[PDB]
């Protein structure tokens, strides 16, 4: 794809090929951790991850998918803003080039190290490619990353990458449990917006949990070394794979806490 996270074909430029990049409900956002609101509505969000079955690791160009087998029900997301189930298919991150930058969402116009996003798609639209059509296709919980201490159930994620460095290669990747990515509380923000890559589709029901969870700067860096470019191209480091906060025009954002 043309698309990408350079000067000269980033961010700014999508909206020449996507128009949609300047719609009504794109995302990441600014979340203002004072102007969103408490909603009593909401239910309790529920993460179903205890028969996740985790397939193969791709490095798409862009950043690296986890991908799952979402044939079944066997990991899931429910509840909180959500009707229906949701079923995982891939998770991925945005990370910087320093410390100080990489999420996609801001909290407060904070920039966390990194961003991830555990993808999920509406059972009752049968397929991904249909659920992305759909205003309410997708949930995208996202979680922050910030440098500390180790995340150990990151480190079987930081172990492959040196075996998917370039664009196109993937790796096997089974057995690998989303739940050691997940921090203590589920408190989240919600609001609807996109993909965050194009086509930008405005298909998301994003939940943004409030608690980040530490990794070490050794394991960010093992990020770093990844590669936008192909193998046998020149070397681009894949940093700065993130889009910046867009409007938040005619939304509210909601808090679950
Ligand atoms: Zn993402």
């Amino acid at each position: 794809h043309h698309w990408g996270y350079g000067k000269h074909n980033g961010p700014e430029h999508w909206h020449k090929d996507f128009p949609i990049a300047k719609g009504e409900r794109q995302s990441p956002v600014d979340i203002d951790t004072h102007t969103a609101k408490y909603d009593p509505s909401l239910k309790p969000l529920s993460v179903s991850y205890d028969q996740a079955t985790s397939l193969r690791i791709l490095n798409n160009g862009c950043a690296f998918n986890v991908e799952f087998d979402d044939s079944q029900d066997k990991a899931v997301l429910k509840g909180g803003p959500l009707d229906g189930t949701y079923r995982l298919i891939q998770f991925h991150f945005h990370w910087g080039s320093l410390d100080g930058q990489g999420s996609e969402h801001t909290v407060d116009k904070k920039k966390y190290a990194a961003e991830l996003h555990l993808v999920h798609w509406n059972t009752k639209y049968g397929d991904f490619g249909k659920a992305v059509q759909q205003p309410d296709g997708l949930a995208v919980l996202g979680i922050f990353l910030k440098v500390g201490s180790a995340k150990p159930g990151l480190q079987k994620v930081v172990d492959v990458l040196d075996s998917i460095k370039t664009k196109g290669k993937s790796a096997d990747f089974t057995n690998f449990d989303p739940r050691g990515l997940l921090p203590e509380s589920l408190d989240y923000w919600t609001y609807p917006g996109s993909l965050t890559t194009p086509p930008l589709l405005e298909c998301v029901t994003w939940i943004v949990l409030k608690e980040p969870i530490s990794v070490s700067s050794e394991q960010v860096l093992k990020f770093r070394k990844l590669n936008f470019n192909g193998e046998g191209e020149p070397e681009e480091l894949m940093v700065d794979n993130w889009r910046p906060a867009q409007p938040l025009k005619n939304r509210q954002i909601k808090a679950s806490f």
